């Protein structure tokens, strides 16, 4: 509710407080933060703050600015900056603190953080922070409340139940968070000034040697600096090797960009940190013996085991036929392309991949498939395709679906091989694999049999319906099966939703209403007839 | 990863000068938080949270405990203690602070609070507390991102709007859940002689009245 408006001197000595540890792990409020925070540009903000009972959102952030300095003898200087912003975004190179207000308006009496909320930005991947620690948070925070609560026992709101289930389904469904934000290298997070030196002594071409660096080649702490700007290098260089996209929540296309955006980034960091400067911070930490620099180094590289990983290229014997089914537009083409990448797919079977990984790319591979035909058949317009143009075109897909369900049975048969493979280490043993194609598939099945059925109807009208080749009933049950089979054939078309299928379902049955309307007719016609003898027009 | 792990001392130091400046609004470590730091099992849970990488998040509750009385007339008093959750918990009249490591890696050399993500929670109503928090931390925050990041100009994922979609209707249940105070049947308190007293005098098969009491319905402070 709306109360007393706090004061700018008890929550500014609380903030000055919290924010040095969990910023620099210390610092004692310093001098910086307090410049812009007793601003009035902050002042004021922060007074509409409290005394507002509309806005619960601000963002308070220390900026370790990397000012650029063009003064020769280094290249960047270490800055701060305190920035004081009311809206919540992501900070570069920084990280902020967000405080909502538990309630509209607060006050001191009262305690501030218990009506006020502390949230710390996150700067190295904001959104996989957020949703991660979100359902780190909340997931079994409300379980546990809904059990406590008893919300099972009261059943007259069951929407709490639903809004577990929905954060549930945000949790499992946005896992990447946009993972593969191809970042191939960055620049080099090391001591400037060692870096502009070797510049300066390289572009004159003569070799940069041990004493041009002068006493800092021997300085404690030049070589302190050394290490700790490799150590940060190597840091980072490790996060971005350590980042391997999760295999579900995502696609093949995900997979096949992860795979080349790894590479190339591999391919460049196994050439970048051989430039001159790094070897030459390498050498001169090592004459002060900087051993530890040398082994972190030389231990936590991470990429030679990246690179055993990827060593496997048919992965891109693969992405090929990927590529082709992306390009395909035509049923033929498209088990053309299914045939060759389950023959590469046979030939990853000398190189190392992890298996659920594989497998969960067979399922990815599976309903790329059931997109991309999906895709196909609307473009070949079902909604009002011909009898008979619809049962070729029928025949072509279900071709290629059994075509991909041998496909199905082989790879089935090289997980076989794979469990044969897996008697060398015997861990789990877990598989479930079911594209969603099927359902697809089942609606076209069904639209087969009502198809075979109108085809059986139409020449048996004819036969049968004209009296003995009455009238009345003759024109008015040709009339009605030829509305109906237009709204039947109106109705649904290349339509994928199974409610619609069960559209098509109702329509059916009142189809048949009028085809079992057109059995009792002609068989009141015929028994009406019956009774002469066996022979011919008779029986 | 387990290379350099922070020492006890310096974490447990830093949570007893974090604590009281936020669940009591810039006071003093209480007794509760000396209990927090001679508690065995808490040590070895926050030990545990800080070594192993496979649980990143770690809860500190700070109790308040329904302390008995012997006053003149006044109601039973409130009693401040402290909790320690490796997971989290429902809490109820409990005040709770959330710890979860922003850096999954555990270095010393690394700032810890620096390596850490402080979340906190206060007891008058989860929903509104849900609904509020999650509006007013991603909702701004995720769509200036996305706006202003060329998000909205990569086709590499449609998964963006999607999941925007499936926040809106997050804080549309969210603020939906307003429906029940959820305060069907509480206990009865009175006083603990008395109701022990009547269940030994009832177990045995007799009815309780005024005479099992004896000199307790004539002396002022039980009454």
């Amino acid at each position: 509710a709306v109360q007393n408006v706090a004061d700018v001197s008890v929550l500014q000595k609380h903030l000055r407080k919290l924010v040095p540890l969990l910023l620099e792990d210390g610092g004692e409020a310093p001098a910086a933060l307090e410049a812009a925070l007793e601003e009035k540009s902050a002042l004021e903000q922060m007074r509409k703050f409290l005394s507002d009972p509309q806005v619960h959102t601000v963002l308070v952030e220390r900026s370790t600015l990397k000012e650029d300095v063009g003064d020769e003898g280094e290249e960047e200087k270490e800055f701060i900056s305190y920035n004081i912003n009311i809206d919540i975004h992501y900070g570069v190179k920084s990280n902020s603190l967000a405080f909502i207000k538990r309630t509209p308006v607060i006050d001191a009496d009262k305690p501030v953080s218990s009506q006020l909320r502390v949230l710390t930005l996150s700067e190295d991947s904001p959104y996989e922070t957020l949703h991660s620690f979100i359902s780190n948070a909340v997931a079994p925070f409300f379980k546990s409340y809904i059990r406590e609560s008893g919300k099972a026992d009261r059943d007259g709101d069951k929407m709490a139940p639903s809004v577990e289930k929905k954060i549930a389904e945000l949790e499992m469904g946005l896992l990447h968070l946009q993972q593969n934000i191809e970042i191939p290298e960055i620049s080099l997070p090391i001591h400037p000034m060692i870096t502009n030196v070797a510049k300066q002594c390289y572009e004159r071409g003569e070799k940069p040697k041990v004493t041009d660096f002068g006493d800092k080649v021997e300085d404690p702490t030049f070589l302190n600096q050394l290490q700790s700007g490799v150590n940060r290098w190597i840091r980072e260089i490790q996060k971005v090797t350590k980042l391997d996209r999760d295999p579900a929540s995502g696609t093949a296309l995900q997979e096949i960009s992860f795979w080349l955006n790894l590479e190339r980034a591999l391919y460049r960091i196994q050439e970048k940190r051989e430039s001159p400067e790094v070897l030459l911070t390498l050498d001169i930490l090592k004459h002060g013996k900087r051993f530890h620099a040398t082994v972190s180094f030389d231990t936590d590289t991470g990429l030679k085991q990246a690179l055993e990983t990827v060593n496997d290229y048919n992965p891109l014997m693969k992405d090929f036929p990927l590529n082709d089914l992306l390009s395909a537009t035509e049923l033929d083409k498209i088990r053309q392309a299914l045939v060759a990448i389950f023959t590469h797919l046979r030939k990853i079977r000398n190189t190392k991949y992890p298996i659920q990984r594989a497998l969960r790319l067979v399922e990815a591979i599976s309903r790329d498939l059931s997109s991309q035909l999906l895709k196909v058949l609307g473009t070949r317009k079902l909604m009002h395709v011909a009898y008979e143009e619809f049962e070729k075109v029928m025949v072509a897909c279900f071709e290629v679906f059994q075509t991909w369900d041998d496909e199905y049975e082989k790879l089935q048969v090289l997980l076989r091989d794979i469990v044969k493979r897996k008697r060398e280490e015997n861990l789990k043993m877990v598989w479930r694999i079911n594209p969603a194609h099927r359902k697809l598939q089942a609606r076209l099945d069904q639209m087969r049999k009502f198809r075979r059925q109108h085809e059986q109807l139409r020449a048996v009208i004819v036969r049968v319906l004209r009296p003995q080749v009455f009238d009345a009933a003759d024109a008015n049950a040709i009339e009605e099966v030829n509305l109906a089979y237009e709204n039947v054939k109106e109705v649904d078309g290349l339509d994928v939703s199974k409610e619609g299928t069960e559209a098509w379902e109702a329509a059916m049955k009142r189809y048949d209403e009028r085809i079992d309307r057109v059995e009792t007719r002609i068989t009141a016609r015929l028994r009406d007839q019956l009774g002469t003898a066996k022979n011919a027009n008779e029986m």
